[PDB]
């Protein structure tokens, strides 16, 4: 339930990318957040309580602090939203030594172990894994891939991933994920797609643009049963540019389709 978190520390990864580590009242303890769920960092801000959701990046054996990788909304940077966030602007402008207040565990989905989940109640598994993410949309899918690349060799789910951007300086848990990919080319396969190569010089050897049934196509198993879709992302992508492309690659979008 409700936990009472000290801001311990904060990095600053990028321009508008901070990494923040939050300690636990109690020193000796984990942060028992079941995987497939998420926490929400509470706050008065002004004059109304908001919520808002954050999947941790941090081991689940990570004892007495978490970590979140929040993305910064800063305002004077959309046309269509001028003033920015307002959640990461209240973070970021928390001095370290701040509190914060962690609501948890939220969440419908769990992944109890090896294949394994348990949907709205249900319980289900699956062989292979279809993570479709934008943004920082990529949390709760790196908590699973985390977790069964955890429980390795036993736990061999098949994952690929297609992980959506707007530049290759976007791409959040980057080496983490290709660190990843090349340990365990059996059970997770990593695909980028980036709207704009900012240095093209360099060589982008992956796909540009938006998320296209070519790329779902090539980089998302077929359907059918035993094949589990997750996604998380921003409302239009999940509803132009996914959910009608996996419907199209024929998986059942009621028992086998979930966002986050
Ligand atoms: C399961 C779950 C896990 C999540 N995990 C994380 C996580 O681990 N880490 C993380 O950082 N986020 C995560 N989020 C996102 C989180 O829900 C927030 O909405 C995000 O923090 C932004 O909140 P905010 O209060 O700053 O924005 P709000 O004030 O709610 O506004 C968000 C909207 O304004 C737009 N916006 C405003 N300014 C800009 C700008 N400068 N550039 C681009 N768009 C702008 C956003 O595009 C977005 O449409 C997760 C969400 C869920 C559902």
């Amino acid at each position: 339930g409700r936990i009472h978190c000290r801001l311990v520390a904060k990095k600053e990864l990028s321009r508008d990318v901070r990494l923040f580590r939050f300690s636990l009242p109690s020193p000796d303890q984990v942060l028992g957040l079941p995987i497939g769920k998420h926490i929400f960092v509470c706050a008065t801000i002004e004059g109304k309580l908001c919520m808002r959701a954050y999947t941790p990046t941090s081991m689940v054996d990570e004892i007495g602090h978490f970590d979140l990788l929040v993305k910064v909304y800063f305002k004077n940077e959309h046309p269509k939203f001028p003033n920015g966030g307002l959640m990461t602007q209240y973070l970021d402008s928390l001095p370290v030594g701040s509190y914060i207040d962690v609501k948890g565990p939220l969440g419908h989905v769990e992944y109890t172990g090896r294949g394994s989940f348990v949907i709205n109640g249900k319980q289900r598994n699956a062989r292979r894994l279809a993570m479709i993410c934008g943004g920082s949309g990529i949390t709760p899918m790196y908590q699973i891939i985390q977790a069964v690349l955890r429980d390795q060799p036993e736990d061999h789910t098949e994952m690929h991933l297609v992980y959506a951007n707007r530049t290759e300086d976007d791409i959040l848990l980057r080496d983490e994920l290709d660190r990843w990919a090349a340990e365990y080319p059996d059970r997770l396969k990593v695909w980028y797609v980036i709207d704009q190569v900012k240095r093209p010089e360099e060589g982008w050897k992956y796909s540009v643009g938006f998320v296209t049934e070519a790329v779902l196509r090539e980089h998302v198993p077929e359907g059918g049963d035993d094949t589990l879709a997750l996604a998380c992302g921003p409302p239009p992508m999940i509803q132009f540019a996914i959910s009608p492309n996996l419907e199209k690659m024929k998986y059942d979008m009621a028992n086998s389709f979930v966002v986050f």
